[PDB]
């Protein structure tokens, strides 16, 4: 869980700079679900929470 999350926020930081005919834009409106690492608690929700907008 926490290795992959940890990866999944360095992936989807790197894709956050891609500016090119598309993007994570289609990422960005993908929050409807889970677009932010999540382990147990503490670190997880509060970056999810930092990582919503």
């Amino acid at each position: 869980e926490q290795r992959f999350n940890n990866f999944l926020k360095a992936l989807q930081e790197k894709v956050e700079i891609k500016q090119l005919n598309h993007f994570w834009e289609i990422v960005v409106q993908d929050g409807i679900t889970l677009i932010t690492k999540e382990e147990a608690s503490g670190s997880s929700v509060t970056a999810e929470e930092a990582k919503k907008f």
